[PDB]
């Protein structure tokens, strides 16, 4: 499924609510163009892998999560689990999402 994080509040509750399932967060500028251009891939796995939780954080609406996350290079994909960052990588490599997702799958 998917969950829009509007504030750090939903961020914490989203990780604890995820349970022990994989949790990949995507930090991109929804207002940007070439950045949101990689949404038919990451946000698209929602239909291919229904057993994966994808979080969509807007570095413009939730600047609180972007600041605490120290994300100064978008797009960025972080891998959280049980509420612990266990993997991360920045770059427009949508193909990498598969190799990485199959890592903690």
């Amino acid at each position: 499924m998917v969950k829009q994080i509007e504030s750090k509040t939903a961020f914490q509750e989203a990780l604890d609510a995820a349970g022990d399932k994989l949790v990949v967060v995507d930090f991109s500028a929804t207002w940007c163009g070439p950045c949101k251009m990689i949404k038919p891939f990451f946000h698209s796995l929602s239909e291919k892998y229904s057993n994966v939780i994808f979080l969509e954080v807007d570095v413009d609406d939730a600047q609180d999560v972007a600041s605490e996350a120290e994300v100064k290079a978008t797009p960025t994909f972080q891998f959280f689990k049980k509420g612990q960052k266990v993997g991360e990588f920045s770059g427009a490599n949508k193909e990498k999402l598969e190799a990485t997702i199959n890592e903690l799958v």
